[PDB]
C-alpha cells in the first residue's frame, strides 16, 4: 500500500520523518531576504539510512551543520515549480528511529514565492516596510529547507529578529520578545507550535502591526487603521469557536487570533494555526461575510488534525471544511440558512465545471496533480464537489444530527495523521457498517474520479432562494417595455446574501442587454455597494455585458486588492471584453512588479502574456 506525494522532491515519510524545526531567521526589508538557520529534527524511519532529500525553491545555501561539522550537499536541478531537490549527505549512517539534528544556514530569494515584500507606501500607514507569508500548497520550500508534504508532521520554534519598530507573528503561540543582541535596532520575537503540523501551515507576518482583544482566546491583528473595524466584522468569532467545539471536539491549538492582512493577500482566509489570515475584503461593515471566519475555524479540525496525506486528496481538508463551515452558520442563523449556502454551493460548483469544461481533469474530486502546479489546479470543486458529496451522504445515511456523529469520530480517528480519500472512505463504511447497503448505492468512482458534476445532486430546501431566483428570472425574461417596471422595493425584503445570489443566479446566464444592466444601476444602485461579493459579482455582470462605464471601476477593484477569487475574474472579464482588453493587459504588465508572486502568475496565465 505505497502512495507518493509527487509534489515532492524530499525523501518521504517512509524513509524519514522531521519531527521538529528550529527556526532562527532575521528579516531583511533592504534586500527582501529572509535569512537564518533551519535546525530539522529528523528520525530515520530506515536501517543504514545514509543521505536524504530536502525540498527547496530559489533558496540560497551556504552550509549543512550535523554533529558540529560540515557535511556534504548538492542541489539538484530545478524541476519548474517544484523547486530544487537538495541531497544531504549525512555524517553516520542513521538506525531505524534514530534522531539528529542537521542545522542548514540559508537565505531566501526576493523572488520567493511563498512570500510578498511590501514596501511602506503599500501598507494602511505608508511608513513601514510589510511582509507577509503563504506556505499552502507546496511555497513552504521557498522560505526554508524542508520535506515540503503535508504527510510529514512536525512541532516548531523560532526566533525572528526584525526591525525593532515592526512586529512579527506566526501560527504559533508567541513566546516573547527581547531586543536582538547583535543589533540593538532590531527586536527578536518567540515562538513556539507544540502540536505537529504540515510544513504548509507554518506562517510569518512582518509589519507595523497592533491588537485588539475580540474573544476570550482571540486577539484581532492588522495595522492600526484597520483594528477598529475588524474587531466588530468579526466579534462573532468566539460563538462559532464554541459551536465548532461542539461539533469537532475540543479545540486543541489553544490559542485563535486573526490577522487582517494588506489586500493583495490571495486567499480569503488561510487556516493558520493559532493565528487565522484573512482577506480585508472581508470588512463589509455588517458581519455579512463571516463564513469565512466559520470556514477557517472549522480548518482547526479538519486540515490542521486530521490533514490531507498529498494534495491529490486536498478535498478531504476542504469538502469537511465546507461541511462543518455551513453547520456553524445553520446553528446560528438556521437550518434554512444552511440549505440556502448549500445550494449557493453547488451554483458555485457549476459555474467551476463550466469553466473548466465538464471533462476536464481539474473538476475531478481526487485529483492527479504529477506534474501539475497545485496553484493552476486550485478552484472551487474540491470544495464544493466535496461538500455536495458529504451532503449527500448525509441525507442518504440519515440527516445532519447522525453524519455530524460521523464527523467528529472521523475527527477523533484522524487526529494528528495525514489521511487519503482510501483512509476516508474505509472509516466511513466503518462507522456506517449497519448501513453498507446503502453506502454501496453511491457511484464512488462517480463522486470520486469522474470529471464535471456529480451524479446525482442532493436535496435543498428552496425557502431562501426562491426570492432570488424569482427577481432574476424577470430580469433575464424581461423586455424593454418591462424595465419601468422594476423599483427599488424590489429589494426591499433581500439580505445582502440574497441580494448576493440574485447577483449570482442573473450572471449565470450573462450576458444580459446593455439596457437591463443600465436600468439594473438606475434602479438598484449596486455600484453604491461595498460588500465585495456583491460587487464583485454585479461589476462582473456589467462586464460580460458590455457596459464601458463599468471598466474603470472594474480595472479598480481587480487591483486596489489582490484576492484571487475576485482578482482573476475580473481581469478576464476585462481581456474577453474587447473595449476593455488592451487596458487589461495593460494594467496587469504595470501592476505585475508588485503583485503576489502567485497572484502575478496566474493573472499572467490567464490572461496569456509573456
Ligand atoms: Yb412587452
Ligand atoms: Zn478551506
Amino acid at each position: 500500500p505505497e502512495i507518493v506525494d509527487t509534489c515532492s522532491l524530499a525523501s518521504p515519510a517512509s524513509v524519514c520523518r522531521t519531527k521538529h524545526l528550529h527556526l532562527r531567521c532575521s528579516v531583511d526589508f533592504t534586500r527582501r531576504t529572509l535569512t537564518g538557520t533551519a535546525a530539522l529534527t529528523v528520525q530515520s524511519q530506515e536501517d543504514n539510512l545514509r543521505s536524504l532529500v530536502l525540498d527547496t525553491k530559489d533558496l540560497t545555501i551556504e552550509k549543512v551543520v550535523i554533529n558540529g561539522q560540515e557535511v556534504k550537499y548538492a542541489l539538484g536541478e530545478r524541476q519548474s515549480y517544484k523547486g530544487s531537490p537538495m541531497e544531504i549527505s549525512l555524517p553516520i549512517a542513521l538506525s531505524k528511529n534514530q534522531e539528529i539534528v542537521i542545522e542548514i544556514s540559508f537565505e531566501t530569494s526576493p523572488k520567493s514565492s511563498a512570500l510578498q515584500w511590501l514596501t511602506p507606501e503599500q501598507t494602511s500607514g505608508k511608513e513601514h516596510p510589510y511582509l507577509f507569508s503563504q506556505c499552502q500548497a507546496i511555497h513552504c520550500r521557498a522560505i526554508l529547507p524542508c520535506q515540503d508534504t503535508p504527510s510529514v508532521k512536525l512541532t516548531y520554534t523560532a526566533e525572528v529578529s526584525v526591525p525593532k519598530e515592526l512586529v512579527a507573528l506566526m501560527s504559533a503561540i508567541r513566546d516573547g520578545e527581547t531586543p536582538d543582541p547583535e543589533d540593538p535596532s532590531r527586536k527578536i520575537y518567540k515562538f513556539i507550535q507544540k502540536v505537529p503540523i504540515p510544513c504548509y501551515l507554518i506562517a510569518l507576518v512582518v509589519g507595523a502591526l497592533e491588537s485588539r482583544q475580540i474573544g476570550p482566546r482571540t486577539l484581532v491583528w492588522s495595522e492600526k487603521e484597520q483594528v477598529e473595524k475588524s474587531a466588530y466584522e468579526f466579534s462573532e468569532t468566539e460563538s462559532m469557536l464554541k459551536i465548532a467545539e461542539d461539533l469537532g471536539g475540543p479545540y486543541v491549538w489553544g490559542q485563535y487570533d486573526l490577522l487582517v492582512l494588506p489586500p493583495s493577500f490571495p486567499y480569503g482566509g488561510m487556516q493558520n494555526p493559532c493565528l487565522t489570515f484573512v482577506t480585508p475584503t472581508l470588512l463589509a461593515g455588517d458581519k455579512s461575510l463571516s463564513n469565512v471566519i466559520a470556514h477557517e475555524i472549522s480548518h482547526s479540525w479538519t486540515g490542521n488534525l486530521v490533514t490531507n496525506k498529498t494534495w491529490d486528496h486536498f478535498w478531504l481538508n476542504e469538502g469537511h471544511t465546507v461541511y462543518l463551515e455551513r453547520h456553524i452558520c445553520g446553528r446560528l442563523f438556521g437550518e434554512k440558512f444552511r440549505h440556502f449556502n448549500a445550494l449557493g454551493g453547488w451554483g458555485e460548483l457549476q459555474n467551476s465545471v463550466k469553466t473548466f469544461g465538464e471533462t476536464h481533469p481539474f473538476t475531478k474530486l481526487v485529483v492527479d496533480l504529477t506534474d501539475i502546479d497545485p496553484d493552476v489546479a486550485y478552484s472551487s470543486v474540491p470544495y464544493e464537489k466535496g461538500f455536495a458529496l458529504l451532503f449527500y451522504l448525509e441525507q442518504l445515511l440519515g440527516g445532519p444530527e447522525i453524519f455530524l456523529g460521523f464527523l467528529k469520530a472521523y475527527v477523533e480517528k484522524f487526529s494528528y495523521k495525514s489521511i487519503t480519500t482510501d483512509d476516508w472512505k474505509d472509516f466511513l463504511y466503518s462507522y456506517f457498517k449497519d448501513k453498507v447497503d446503502v453506502l454501496n448505492q453511491v457511484d464512488w468512482n462517480a463522486w470520486l474520479y469522474s470529471p464535471g458534476l456529480p451524479p446525482i445532486k442532493p436535496n435543498y430546501d428552496m425557502t431562501l432562494t426562491n426570492a432570488c431566483i424569482a427577481l432574476s428570472q424577470r430580469w433575464i425574461t424581461a423586455k424593454e417595455d418591462d424595465l419601468n417596471s422594476f423599483n427599488a422595493t424590489d429589494l426591499k425584503d433581500l439580505s445582502s446574501h440574497q441580494l448576493n445570489e440574485f447577483l449570482a443566479q442573473t450572471l449565470q446566464r450573462a450576458p444580459l442587454p446593455l439596457g437591463h444592466i443600465k436600468r439594473m444601476q438606475e434602479v438598484y444602485n449596486f455600484n453604491a455597494i461595498n460588500n465585495s461579493e456583491i460587487r464583485f459579482r454585479w461589476l462582473r455582470l456589467c462586464i460580460q455585458s458590455k457596459w464601458e462605464d463599468a471598466i474603470p471601476l472594474a480595472l479598480k477593484m481587480a487591483t486596489e486588492q489582490g484576492r484571487m477569487k475576485f482578482t482573476r475574474p475580473l481581469f478576464k472579464d476585462l481581456a474577453a471584453f474587447d473595449k476593455s482588453h488592451d487596458q487589461a493587459v495593460r494594467t496587469y504588465q504595470e501592476h505585475k512588479a508588485s503583485m503576489h508572486p502567485v497572484t502575478a502568475m496566474l493573472v499572467g496565465k490567464d490572461l496569456k502574456v509573456d
